[PDB]
């Protein structure tokens, strides 16, 4: 019984290639998800990053459900590994394939199964992979966190961002360490500290009420942020380097840091163009 | 119309893994073939090596035809690219997969098509690739050359073989050169010459009549060969290095050189054990 299927809009995914291509090695061992409302599901790829971080790429309006499904007009959630055990088939590799024509993901029962179908350039070649949907334990959670309000956020310019990333790298040993990242309202200053060294970065606090990254970026000369209370976080160094790397997509995203109401420090790709409307990218860094 | 199909004996291929794993990068861009008699087809993989060399791995008794086919009891020949254009599917990668359970290649018409089916560990996952058989221009030719007779052959011991290969490598420039390889009966000596340098290797000529490599190998101390007439060959250096590398499979094959009645210098994996009965490996080096 083929209870639910979807048609992947490959033209849209092509436009998005560079983002996927950027995080490909982090996501090979990841998990693919088809979730949200049955009418407009979201395509998300998630995977751990370093010892304490979760990456999430999420794509809207890229899936069209196929008529005749017993799921009604409510929510849907299917979570499977994109590189099935022992296979050479990687869902995201194929979905974003340059030489792709048609593509569809279909879910069926009667065990829970997934059937991905790929059709290539010559309207002749095709691959049909088929695996088990056994990653129910993972829920979409990236778009489910109280932002706006007055949340402590920070946005670095290109210069400062690269300098931070170079500094972070040259501190690493073979064994992972934990970086303490703190924000001081009294001094509009962000500090990164580990080993027996610290990197200090001051910014310009934004007075005016602001929700999101708009009206905060991008000055590209100075570092800006919003801070209503001090924040302290202890995150994995590996996870942090990775996150600042994954969220700097040449011509697509620039890193932005958010200290959530939780204990979670979120590194997010902040859009430098209009092209990335249907895509959201980030890594959640866990407290250590 | 499914005119002809075959079941791949995966247990046998497992035993053979190391050989396939050795040449994998040379064969990714290669061609897969199902040829020979309909009852006992051969599985062969061919691919160019360097600027003037053709590699061929050939596996007997690894295919069982499936009942009900219009091909009668005569020959069969299907030749397709193992990495279909724009795909992530590589036939040999999957056929030799460690986590494989069942595997079958089926040919159909009604254009000429191939459908490879792979079934993995969990009797749950599977991949079905489907492409065009459009490499008719390539014929199996490796097992079709007048050997025995009295053919000029040479067999090097491990010591000499590695020394030759190290010497050959350290002569290469970025642009490919052509090595002249000659055999002197008068002096039981093989010479490798290019640039303005030569490497000389003498051997012990075998008096007694011999067909094949048995009764010629493996002394593993001195270099042996059979020579009835002098031989001269001009081959690609890239193709030669590759060939001496591909035919030295740790615990499986050791290189052997044959100067064919043609102009073709064949580098062949000569069996060091019993395990490699159903497998033949070699590279034909073309005259330049």
């Amino acid at each position: 019984d083929f209870h639910y299927g979807v048609r992947v809009d490959v033209t849209l995914l092509s436009k998005i290639r560079r983002v996927n291509e950027h995080i490909k090695s982090a996501t090979k061992t990841g998990v693919v998800q088809v979730h949200g409302s049955a009418c407009t599901p979201t395509l998300s790829v998630l995977s751990s990053v370093g010892t304490a971080g979760v990456l999430g790429m999420r794509i809207k309006n890229a899936l069209t459900p196929l008529v005749g499904h017993t799921e009604g007009s409510g929510d849907v959630s299917f979570s499977f590994r994109n590189t099935s055990v022992g296979s050479g088939f990687t869902h995201t590799r194929e979905l974003f394939g340059a030489n792709v024509l048609d593509a569809g993901i279909a879910f069926y029962r009667k065990p829970q199964f997934v059937r991905t179908t790929i059709s290539y350039g010559d309207n002749l070649t095709s691959t049909v992979h088929k695996s088990v949907v056994d990653q129910k334990g993972i829920l979409p959670f990236h778009d489910r966190m109280e932002a706006g309000g007055r949340t402590t956020r920070l946005m670095l310019c290109g210069k400062t961002g690269a300098f931070l990333l170079k500094w972070l790298r040259q501190q690493k040993t073979k064994e992972d360490q934990t970086v303490t990242v703190s924000v001081s309202e009294t001094l509009s200053i962000v500090t990164f500290s580990l080993g027996g060294v610290s990197k200090i970065i001051d910014f310009k606090p934004e007075t005016k009420p602001v929700s999101g990254w708009d009206g905060l970026k991008g000055k590209k000369s100075v570092d800006v942020g919003v801070v209503h209370t001090d924040a302290l976080s202890r995150v994995s160094l590996e996870s942090l380097i990775a996150a600042l790397r994954m969220c700097k997509v040449p011509g697509w995203f620039t890193p932005g840091l958010i200290w959530h109401s939780n204990e979670i420090l979120e590194v997010e790709g902040v859009p430098t163009g209009c092209q990335s409307g249907d895509v959201k990218l980030s890594v959640l860094l866990l407290e250590v």
